């Protein structure tokens, strides 16, 4: 309609009022579609986080390509798309160091290169990934227009709970001149009980809610993220998968691999 364009030193104080401090590390991922409108558009966005993180601050975003069939260049390799005009524009920035293996994120700040300096992780949200060096940092995540489906940590807690269901899911790389094919275990499903996480994070205050832009957005902290999925995961490792009786093809495939 004839909706409220925010300047860059509102999203600020939005950030601020939400929870970011500075000087830390702050992992989005956002969906653009809900923030719009900004006065200076995707990259205002950026812009402000970066403003209220301070230059002693870290910003982390997802930055995959998605394929698994095609090699990964830190240089060319877009963003799938499912990540966003946020995430696809971030690693293009002067000085964003992104990672080079096909699961990347992309940093800037002092901390940039602590981040993403690993080579490939295998499985892709392992230790020594980025969303892992994020927990190991005592990071923040915020959501930005996206639900905890989008929260890839909550895949670092499945892993860190040896959880036992294990897809086959495979990559491509270039060995020496060469394409092959590296075949691996993921722990994915529809993600779509990530959303149990809401609840379970929000009665023990350990969620920041609040507007940034127009969207809906969460802030919590990546160790604490962690924690609470490794409480419940301790108690039931399957409940991040639908039950046979809701008929998911995704979580019944990782059921039926233990
Ligand atoms: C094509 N690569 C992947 C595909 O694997 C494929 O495997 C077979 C061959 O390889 C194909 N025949 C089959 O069509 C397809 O299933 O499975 C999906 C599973 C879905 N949860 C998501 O994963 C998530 C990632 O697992 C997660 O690491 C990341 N955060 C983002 C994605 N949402 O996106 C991937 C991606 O689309
Ligand atoms: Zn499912």
């Amino acid at each position: 309609g004839m909706q409220y364009e925010w300047r860059k030193a509102e999203l600020i104080g939005q950030l601020l009022n939400l929870g970011v401090t500075p000087g830390g590390v702050l992992l989005v991922h956002s969906s653009f579609r809900s923030v719009r409108p900004l006065e200076d558009g995707p990259l205002g966005l950026i812009e402000a986080l970066r403003a209220a993180l301070g230059p002693g601050g870290t910003l982390v975003m997802p930055s995959w390509s998605g394929l698994d069939d095609e090699p990964f260049d830190p240089a060319t390799s877009p963003v799938t798309p499912d990540l966003g005009v946020v995430s696809d524009t971030f690693w293009r920035l002067p000085n964003v160091k992104r990672s080079a293996h096909p699961f990347a994120f992309a940093a800037a700040g002092p901390q940039a290169e602590q981040i993403i300096s690993d080579p490939l992780p295998l499985p892709p949200h392992s230790p020594a990934s980025p969303v892992a060096r994020v927990h190991e940092l005592d990071g923040q995540v915020l959501l930005l227009g996206v639900g905890h489906d989008a929260n890839t940590t909550l895949a670092l807690a499945e892993l860190m709970a040896k959880v036992p269901y294990g897809v086959p899911r495979h990559c491509t790389i270039l060995q020496d001149g060469k394409l092959v094919r590296v075949d691996y275990l993921e722990n994915d499903h529809c993600c779509e009980r990530f959303a149990l996480a809401d609840r379970w994070l929000k009665e023990k205050s350990l969620q920041k809610e609040g507007p940034v832009g127009h969207a809906f957005a969460r802030l919590i902290r990546s160790r604490d993220i962690v924690a609470t999925a490794l409480g419940q995961l301790g108690r039931d490792p399957l409940i991040f998968l639908h039950p046979p009786e809701a008929g998911c093809e995704e979580c019944d495939a990782a059921r039926q691999s233990i």
